[PDB]
């Protein structure tokens, strides 16, 4: 955590944008990586909470400029950029505001069936197009290879938990990693650009028309397994549940649905380990103790 006042936000912005005059500023959201501010009701400026989140913002800015007119839904559009320092790769970025509310599982399920299904269709089309974007211009650094990531998590957990876990417990952790890594189904996919945080909170909805009017938060995007972007929608109360995602899958013409379920299941078990790592790497320490406690069971 770094934290900001309105005067700091304004001065950072005035420095690089001296002719953009500012009336209203108020906090609009706050994520793991950035705080968001609404300026003149027409712009959302993200300011990083730490270096990690700044690097996330920098990556978001860059992917958006590559895909800005390639999708069938609106996406955030970058209008203002800050600067790199020794602490942040980018001090802030200002985006066009997208009107709408999050498409919560509550909101979704109270829609008439016809809108519900059109939502599934519109999401499938957004994903099918996103996953078909040609990635060849893209920086090779965006490639998230899932085998390497898992091998790397195993060593980070070992390094982190070696003094915290009893020998037999750490053996069982090594067992779970070995087991995941021997199953080829997690690691044979054709990589493509994926949103990689595709969930109900990043899907915006227009309640006058009852249709999806935007997709937001591209800070996690990578070139990786297209199946990541369904599994993040599958969790029953938290997200949409299986019946809805299966409609999305059918529109997307997915060919190996039992593969997605399998990755979903493993992902959900994998959450405890993500809570430990992601706790420390995002220095949020109640996740850490929680994951560790789940692991000791
Ligand atoms: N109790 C909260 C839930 O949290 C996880 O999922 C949630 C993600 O954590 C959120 O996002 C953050 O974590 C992501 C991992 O995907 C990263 O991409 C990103 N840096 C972060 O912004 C996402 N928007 C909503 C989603 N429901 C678990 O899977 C789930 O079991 C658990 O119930």
């Amino acid at each position: 955590m770094r934290t900001y006042t309105f005067d700091q936000v304004e001065k950072a912005i005035e420095q690089l944008y001296p002719d953009f005059t500012i009336n209203t500023i108020e906090i609009s959201g706050e994520g793991n990586d950035c705080i968001a501010y609404e300026i003149n009701r027409d712009f959302i400026f993200k300011f990083p909470k730490h270096s990690r989140g700044s690097t996330n913002l920098f990556n978001e800015v860059n992917i958006l400029k590559r895909i800005h007119n390639k999708l069938p839904l609106p996406i955030p559009e970058v209008v203002f950029t800050g600067m790199p320092s020794e602490t942040y790769q980018m001090s802030f970025a200002g985006f066009t505001k997208i009107k709408g509310v999050p498409l919560t599982p509550l909101l979704l399920n109270n829609l008439p069936k016809q809108s519900q299904n059109q939502a599934a269709k519109d999401l499938a089309r957004f994903l099918s197009e996103l996953h078909s974007i040609n990635i060849s211009g893209f920086k090779s650094n965006l490639v998230l290879d899932f085998r390497e990531k898992i091998n790397e998590d195993n060593k980070k957990i070992k390094k982190l938990l070696s003094r915290e876990l009893k020998g037999p417990q750490m053996k069982k952790v090594d067992d779970f990693y070995r087991d995941i890594l021997e199953n080829e189904i997690y690691f044979k996919y054709y990589p493509c650009l994926i949103h990689n945080d595709f969930s109900s909170d990043h899907i915006l909805f227009d309640t006058e028309k009852n249709t999806i009017c935007g997709i937001i938060d591209f800070g996690d995007a990578a070139i990786s397994d297209p199946d990541n972007d369904f599994i993040s929608l599958m969790e029953d109360d938290e997200e949409y549940g299986m019946e809805f995602v299966s409609k999305i899958l059918n529109h997307y013409k997915h060919k190996d649905i039992p593969t997605v379920l399998e990755k979903y299941r493993m992902k959900e078990k994998y959450w405890s380990f993500e809570k430990i790592i992601y706790g420390k790497e995002y220095g949020y320490m109640d996740w850490y103790e929680e994951g560790l406690n789940e692991i000791r069971s």
